[PDB]
Formats: C-alpha cells, structure tokens, sequence
C-alpha cells in the first residue's frame, strides 16, 4: 500500500 | 497562498 | 546532525 | 450537553 | 500559581 | 491498576 501524510491539527501519518 | 509543515513536539500544517 | 520526520499517532520532528 | 474528557493517544475534550 | 487542563483539539496543562 | 493523567505538550492518560 502507499505510505501518505494529511493533516488532521497535526500532520498523521497513514498506509492506504 | 504556501502549503508548509513546521514543528510546534508535534508537526503541524499551514497555509501562509 | 540530520533533520528527520517519523511516526510516533502523529508525525514528529527529530535531530539526530 | 454533558462536558467530558475520554482517551483516544491523548486526552481529548468532547461536549456530547 | 494555579495548575489548570484547557481545551486547545487536545486537553493541554497549563500553570497561571 | 490505577488509572492517572499526566503531563507529556499534552495530557496524556496511563493505567499503571
Ligand atoms: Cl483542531
Ligand atoms: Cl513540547
Ligand atoms: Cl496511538
Ligand atoms: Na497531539
């Protein structure tokens, strides 16, 4: 899967 | 406006 | 020393 | 409404 | 001073 | 076990 940051406020990090 | 990350620790988004 | 973001969830800053 | 704190990690403020 | 939690969203510690 | 707040910054909750 595709490792991403977005903003949620803080920067997360993701794997989608 | 410029999409940027800083550290505030946590990164943190904003748009200047 | 080197400039790094990681995984802690939030993203965080660190200098190693 | 209710004013409450819970876990999600970090403590955060919710008014339900 | 006082010890107080806010709201900031996260709950944060604070002493006034 | 016990069930505490702590100061991390942000609240942070522990059960030790
Ligand atoms: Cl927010
Ligand atoms: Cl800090
Ligand atoms: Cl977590
Ligand atoms: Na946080």
């Amino acid at each position: 899967a595709y490792l991403l940051f977005y903003v949620e406020a803080k920067v997360a990090a993701a794997v989608k």
